[PDB]
């Protein structure tokens, strides 16, 4: 079975090909993550899952989608994850983790909250390229972000980066993605700057190759340094924006990423998504082959033969399955039993394991 | 569906008919607990069950099962529990413990790793009589003194003691599956002349006067239960069940609260009839006639079938314990196949959002 198979990416090998990718869970106090945060990622660790990406973490405390993001803005909070990557390693799965910043999203409610922006003593104003807002649910308008502001925010990244190398990461991800900070800069929909990062494919493209390079000079060279990327909005403009999307990804191959988790943009809520079961495998395929990077992808992969057949067909590296370990901790354990892996039950550890064969 | 009704006992209510049996981790050193089982156990009872019974825990080191088995014979071994028992409340589920003494079948290997009986790990077993289990384990016991007896009763005692501190709000004695309150109601096992063997009233001795003793520091509005092997499959299962039951009789007028109805494996010689919930017809007996609530196990890791146990009223609740192993959120997947309403929200918040 190719879902459990090992990958070995720089110095880190992963036991099998099912990643779990970042999902907040709203749970943290001024971004500090707690016992939630704890049994929570332990659990699934335990649950088989080859790598672990904690959850979009938050550079500075505006960069935070909702108050209960988790945050690594400060040295205490990258001490809180400490016990964490432990507990996923004890585990034998791979700790990574996604450090954010939501742009013009952010200051927003609780999913099960309102969902949206904060009209309230607990709200804040948020930054991004251009004084443009989102829209429908997120109709605050942010601050355009000032030169010093691009600098401070690189500046952020290259220090939540650092944090998460002292706390024990092995594995991290950039988020470029799902129409925040850096999306927001790549995308013409957000970014209408005429300075030197926006207009051109160039400009637009500057926020996010000068962040990855801040990173790359502390994030150690041995440890996969990842990002997760909207390469196409639906917004009728596909065609073009994958060209440029995949250009913008080899120029992160030249610049030391070792993989992209592929995405859809969400830069703006006029699109028509074609949601389904894989849906997104035969765009993260074009992109590791016109690219020439190793990807991982996600949405509906919770069926194990999906998930199997992605990794046959070489459309994907990883496999990432998200609200299946929120239904079930143990979804790798039922993945391999589901494709008759023998002894299916050690994918757990032994206390589980010699009782379920 | 009556699997997810509430249920009240003495001044506990449980939010569900869902309760997780006890399951020893193995993971206990010298009877502490750890990382693993505060995880382990925070998960589940997460994962929406009702009542999560920790595992067997020994109230003194020669009545392990094994050496990773859980212990609660001095206060250090009691304040560990205490992160397990908080994270249990916390996930909105009820903590139980089940505190045992394994007699005669202690001494024994990790599963995976022999099964059998121990090497410098092993260590002298008591017991009624000074007669080996036999199959894997062929230790022969030592048997118990009057002073013995005295002992280990006043270790039930203050491991009761500890759990009420550490803030259990269920606990169970561990009367079933051959161990030492077993071998001490089962002629098989109990040879004895004084008034501990013998007679009915001197084989029951034993198991009253440490539910009496556990009673005393117990607290009357937390539920005292007790898990006991009714049958043996040994070719005596009427006349055995019934002596079970009257048992359960005398465990009610002396304050039990709900019989966790098990198998006695006293001996080895047996055939056990396996199938899934293959018990619910020997609960429902013992419920009906000794007229105490019941809980039991084996296979109902099948929503529909526990499910028909509730609606037949074989049990008042369902342990499901293997499937937890696989899934710790269980109750959720059971709530889903049962089609209960907002089946999502038998997790927690961060989860039932994105699964409905
Ligand atoms: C509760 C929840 C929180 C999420 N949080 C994040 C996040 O922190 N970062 C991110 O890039 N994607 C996030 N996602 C998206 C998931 O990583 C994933 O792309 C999506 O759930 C599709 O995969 P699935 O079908 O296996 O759930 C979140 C999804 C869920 C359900
Ligand atoms: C790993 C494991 C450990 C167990 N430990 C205990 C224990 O500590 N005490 C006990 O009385 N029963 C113990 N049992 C029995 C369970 O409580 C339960 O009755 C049995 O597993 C049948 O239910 P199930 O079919 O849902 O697993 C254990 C079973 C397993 C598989
Ligand atoms: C933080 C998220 C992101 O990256 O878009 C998220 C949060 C909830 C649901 C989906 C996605
Ligand atoms: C401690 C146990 C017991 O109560 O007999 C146990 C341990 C392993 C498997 C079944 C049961
Ligand atoms: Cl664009
Ligand atoms: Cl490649
Ligand atoms: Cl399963
Ligand atoms: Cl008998
Ligand atoms: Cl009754
Ligand atoms: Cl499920």
């Amino acid at each position: 079975s190719a879902l459990f198979e090992p990958y070995t990416l720089k110095d880190v090998t992963l036991r099998n090909r099912i990643a779990i990718p970042p999902m907040c869970q709203y749970m943290a106090e001024d971004g500090l993550i707690n016992d939630w945060h704890q049994v929570h990622y332990a659990s699934m660790a335990r649950g088989g899952a080859g790598l672990l990406v904690v959850e979009a973490t938050a550079v500075a405390p505006e960069g935070r989608i909702t108050p209960g993001c988790a945050g690594i803005w400060s040295d205490a909070h990258a001490q809180a994850f400490v016990p964490v990557v432990q507990a996923i390693k004890a585990a034998g799965s791979v700790p990574g983790i996604q450090i954010a910043h939501a742009g013009r999203k952010a200051s927003a409610n609780r999913p099960w909250e309102g969902d949206d922006h904060i009209g309230d003593a607990r709200g804040w104003e948020t930054i991004a390229p251009s004084a443009i807002a989102f829209g429908a649910h997120l109709p605050n308008v942010p601050r355009a972000m000032t030169l010093d502001d691009i600098a401070r925010v690189k500046q952020d990244f290259v220090d939540a980066a650092r944090r998460a190398r002292d706390a024990g990461f092995e594995w991290i991800e950039l988020h470029f993605a799902h129409g925040y900070l850096g999306q927001s800069f790549f995308s013409e929909h957000s970014n209408k700057r005429t300075d030197a990062y926006g207009g051109s494919f160039d400009n637009r493209s500057r926020f996010l190759l000068e962040t990855l390079a801040a990173v790359r000079e502390v994030w150690p060279e041995n440890l996969p340094l990842t990002a997760r990327f909207g390469v196409l909005e639906y917004d009728g403009r596909d065609e073009q924006t994958l060209e440029e999307s995949i250009e913008l990804a080899r120029r992160f191959k030249a610049g030391g990423l070792d993989l992209l988790s592929v995405s859809v943009g969400f830069t703006i809520p006029e699109t028509n998504i074609p949601w389904g079961p894989a849906f997104m495998g035969p765009i993260a395929e074009r992109v590791r082959r016109e690219a020439k990077l190793p990807v991982t992808s996600a949405w509906g992969f919770g069926t194990p033969q999906l998930a199997e057949a992605a990794l046959q067909a070489n459309q994907l590296d990883l496999v990432s399955v998200g609200r299946a370990h929120l239904a079930d901790p143990h979804w790798a354990y039922f993945a391999a039993k589901e494709l008759g892996v023998e002894k299916a039950s050690w994918t757990l550890p032994a206390p589980y394991a010699h009782w379920l064969e």
